[PDB]
């Protein structure tokens, strides 16, 4: 069972913010990675983000998901989890622009493709895959993590259309976790952050909810196979409905890999 008999945590530093909480490296039977919730006293609308969460942490087991051991709640709220020696995705491309290798970059590609694959079969919808949300655990595995939006204002960039536009309180679905995933493919095959040469936040949700702004696909890495390329596209398709599934994107995936 899951609850972590209390005042068994230590805690040693801080490492950023997260999604409900804050992040810090600690100790529970190893090194760990601990999300908690300052706060003392928190809010019903709060601790049902953690309930939430949690429910849905507890579902996972898959190399490709970063791992919930416990979580408890006296004397904080707190989510445990391994802890990844390396740094998320994001902070090798965009941080220390981490030179890959295109075989690692389309595995770092399926790996992920693995993880979505996983959720969507346990009906997950993660609502928040970004290169940040993607631990490279000593540089050879992914580890999908931070389940605060998932389920059964976020981060722009990675937003497709239907969720930007708004149309009606709920309009994610696969077809959105995997729009998400084509950024991750638009980051991978670029080293690169789309929508560089805008710098008005307001604009670029605009702009790309209402079908006038799109990735530059064309600053793809050469030596960058064109079925991946054909794939991002056939991923970041603005209507909703053309996006291919995550076992048809697996496999395309698998398939372009062996070469
Ligand atoms: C914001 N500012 C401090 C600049 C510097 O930026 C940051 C750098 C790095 C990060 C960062 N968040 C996580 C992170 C995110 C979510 C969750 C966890 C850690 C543990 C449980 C969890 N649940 O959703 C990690 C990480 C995770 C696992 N292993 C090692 C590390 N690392 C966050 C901010």
């Amino acid at each position: 069972d899951w609850e972590i008999p209390d005042g068994q945590i230590t805690v040693g530093q801080r490492i950023g913010s997260g999604s409900f909480g804050t992040v810090y490296k600690g100790k529970w039977h190893g090194d760990v990675a601990v999300k908690m919730l300052n706060v003392t006293a928190p809010t019903p609308q709060q601790l049902q983000a953690f309930k939430n969460e949690v429910g849905v942490l507890r579902k996972t087991r898959h190399v490709n998901i970063l791992l919930f051991m416990g979580y408890s709640t006296k004397p904080q709220l707190a989510i445990v989890t391994q802890w990844c020696e390396g740094s998320s995705l994001y902070h090798h491309l965009h941080i220390i622009e981490t030179k890959f290798e295109m075989i690692k970059l389309i595995d770092i590609a399926r790996q992920t493709a693995q993880g979505m694959d996983y959720l969507h079969a346990k009906s997950i919808i993660h609502r928040d895959l970004k290169s940040n949300n993607i631990f490279l655990h000593e540089d050879l595995t992914v580890k999908i993590g931070d389940f605060g939006l998932a389920t059964v204002s976020g981060s722009i960039l990675w937003m497709a259309p239907e969720v930007i536009r708004m149309q009606d309180k709920n309009p994610y679905s696969f077809q959105s976790d995997v729009y998400a995933f084509g950024i991750v493919l638009y980051e991978l095959m670029t080293g690169q952050l789309p929508y560089s040469n805008i710098n008005n936040r307001d604009q670029i949700i605009f702009m790309v909810g209402r079908g006038y702004l799109s990735p530059d696909l064309s600053k793809v890495r050469s030596n960058c196979p064109k079925a991946m390329k054909r794939l991002m596209a056939e991923c970041l398709k603005k209507k909703r409905d053309e996006r291919p599934l995550f076992p048809q994107i697996l496999a395309s995936i698998e398939l372009l890999a062996r070469s």
